[PDB]
């Protein structure tokens, strides 16, 4: 309940402070919990906040520290040099460096449970980390500590580990502290930007994929994908959830779920982050994933999303069939019964489903959110749930009766297993949503559907044509409407090489639209249009862009004021060779003759700090909002993490830096 020790205020350059009188043998139990208020000024090596150690000649691997590293990971080592026993416990992307030029105030703690055996860390609110160790070590397990120290570790007669900042409030205390309690100590400004966190309205962990978008009666929307076995793109369980705000960014409603299958329930999952466990998956529910917005001239807002049945990856889809027969001039959804080798079923007017062979109705049908009828009553299943008590994944069947449906595994008709696209349309500025409509087959009744480039659509402004930007893994896919969104076509452009073309769209001009995107290269590549879309140039590169050949999706948007007198382009994006991190903001002023120049930059938190997946909107005050994956979302040792997806806004001011 109460400190042995608190203290306040500790600006420190390195050197730490001795407050060995002030803590010595005041961990009678052993247990103990630390909650560190703090702010650095440097980010540079491996830095303490506190150590507890043997501080005497060849005792060196007997201490207790809480730790920060230069790419934003926490952790915590506790270690007996007789025993040999070397505890340490971590989470990457766990604080943050800088914010607008200035080091952020953050809230950390480590709690030690004798009882349980494990050492619990938590940062701005969330509980990071918490892992049971068989060599566990408390303080008095440790033999001869006699050093305890703010900002290093005595080890040797010498300071190891020197902090650089200050501490603003420090708390020792001689007991494991609860959970509730902690996640109340170290909420801060920072807890603030998560508008989805861990096990809220949506039920799921985890999250990826933000997206922003201001509509024209000045409200600011948000999505993204809710996952919730792990971070994992497939297999996995997706639903997109939304979230918005009407006060230019200060307050976010409780996020809703748009976009969801019930085949697997929504539930908070603790996902092993281990060597091995970390690439488990679930079997696999209907999924959607990768949202893109925008708001048609009526006001009418559109939202698309990839469609993938249960079971179904990316890579594993077949890429020869659209799902789709002709029959009669017209596209319909294809099914095929259990049992059946030949898909000799089509979905026709009305949802009733016809037997292609006999060419008549049989008595069932599909709602138009999929769910199956027979006799115009709903069939069932039951839906799944997944458990992870110890180490062990198990699935099973949860006693919730749900309508079957056609994208399920457990369905008597079956869709042909590919991707699709969907979109569903609002009337109310996303409070309210209709069914969604499958995208006819585009590509042809030989292919599957794109991809969807997550972010935004735009209204080309001299034709009014809607543009969403996709890929297929070898060529652009450009999906549009010139019909106000009735119907649908595509520009189909072949690429230099197989990339994820992940896509934006800029207006220059009336007329001219760079469409810029990810690519397996390194560089980000724009193609250009001068006739709304219909054709394409060859590549260009930016020549400032240096990354891996993976790739990142980025984000890029027109912005409405003038900068330097120019018209100003805003890009977002990762810039590193070593990893999805060093996020920066980019700003193009559009030339006389449409060229860009790329005259400002703002680094978003230190170099080595993780940025993935980002997306950007002008606020209806003209301010910038940015959300994006604070942490790299590739690399196999960042999968699976909490509370990583945090909404910031800008001024221009803060972004005309760098010149």
């Amino acid at each position: 309940e109460t400190p042995v020790l608190e203290k306040n205020n500790v600006t420190l350059t390195g050197g730490g402070e001795n407050v060995t009188k002030e803590l010595k043998d005041k961990f009678t139990s052993g247990d103990f919990t630390v909650v560190i208020k703090y702010n650095q000024s440097s980010e540079k090596g491996l830095q303490a906040l506190f150590g507890i150690s043997n501080s005497k000649p060849g005792q060196q691997n007997s201490y207790v520290d809480v730790f920060l590293r230069d790419n934003g990971e926490l952790g915590m080592e506790a270690r007996d040099t007789s025993s040999n026993k070397n505890n340490l416990v971590s989470r990457p992307a766990s604080v943050w460096g800088k914010y607008k030029q200035e080091a952020v105030t953050n809230t950390v703690a480590v709690v030690a449970d004798s009882v349980k055996k494990t050492y619990s860390l938590y940062a701005n609110g969330t509980k990071v980390v918490e892992k049971k160790v068989d060599n566990f070590l408390n303080i008095k397990d440790i033999k001869g500590i006699d050093y305890y120290m703010l900002g290093g570790v005595k080890r040797a007669g010498k300071t190891a580990f020197g902090f650089n900042g200050t501490l603003e409030n420090i708390k020792f205390f001689n007991s494991a502290l609860d959970e509730e309690t902690v996640k109340k100590m170290t909420t801060n400004a920072v807890t603030g930007h998560l508008i989805y966190t861990a096990n809220d309205t949506t039920g799921s962990n985890y999250f990826r994929i933000p997206v922003l978008y201001t509509f024209s009666n000045g409200r600011v929307f948000s999505s993204i994908d809710a996952r919730y076995g792990g971070t994992h793109d497939f297999l996995n369980k997706i639903n997109i959830a939304t979230s918005y705000s009407d006060d230019n960014g200060k307050t976010w409603t409780k996020p809703k779920l748009t976009l969801a299958f019930d085949d697997f329930a929504p539930v908070p999952l603790e996902w092993p982050r281990e060597v091995g466990g970390r690439d488990l998956q679930i079997s696999g529910g209907a999924t959607y994933i990768d949202s893109v917005i925008v708001e048609k001239k009526n006001k009418q807002v559109l939202m698309f999303a990839d469609v993938m049945p249960a079971g179904v990856s990316f890579r594993e889809a077949t890429r020869k069939d659209s799902g789709y027969k002709q029959i009669d001039g017209n596209y319909y959804l294809k099914l095929r019964k259990q049992g059946d080798t030949d898909y000799n079923y089509t979905i026709r007017e009305n949802g009733t489903v016809y037997d292609d062979r006999t060419n008549r109705p049989t008595e069932f049908s599909v709602d138009k959110n999929f769910g199956i009828k027979q006799n115009g009553n709903y069939l069932t299943v039951e839906q799944y749930s997944v458990s992870f008590e110890n180490n062990k994944k198990t699935e099973y069947r949860n006693g919730t009766k749900v309508h079957m449906n056609i994208f399920y595994k457990d369905a008597l008709f079956k869709v042909v297993p590919t991707n699709y696209i969907a979109y569903i349309s609002s009337n109310d500025h996303g409070e309210s949503w209709s069914a969604p409509t499958l995208l006819p087959p585009i590509m042809g009744l030989n292919r599957n559907a794109p991809y969807l480039g997550p972010g935004r659509g735009i209204i080309e402004s001299s034709t009014g044509r809607i543009l969403i930007p996709s890929y297929t893994g070898k060529e652009s896919a450009f999906i549009y409407s010139d019909d106000n969104g009735a119907s649908w076509k595509v520009k189909v452009v072949p690429l230099p090489s197989s990339w994820s073309a992940e896509a934006q769209f800029v207006e220059l001009s009336p007329g001219v639209i760079q469409a810029y995107m990810r690519t397996n290269n390194g560089k980000i590549a724009y193609l250009t249009s001068k006739d709304a879309g219909t054709t394409w140039s060859a590549p260009e590169y930016l020549k400032f862009v240096s990354n891996p050949s993976y790739g990142t999706q980025l984000s890029i948007i027109n912005y409405s004021q003038l900068i330097d007198g120019k018209k100003a382009v805003i890009l977002s994006t990762p810039n590193s060779t070593n990893g999805r991190k060093h996020g920066q903001i980019w700003i193009g002023l559009i030339n006389d003759d449409n060229t860009i120049d790329w005259r400002y930059h703002h680094d978003v938190d230190y170099s080595n700090y993780g940025y993935s997946y980002s997306t950007l909107t002008e606020l209806p005050n003209h301010e910038i909002g940015l959300m994006f994956e604070k942490f790299d979302s590739w690399s196999r040792n960042e999968l699976h993490m909490k509370n990583v997806v945090p909404y910031i806004t800008f001024k221009i001011e803060d972004l005309k830096k760098n010149l």
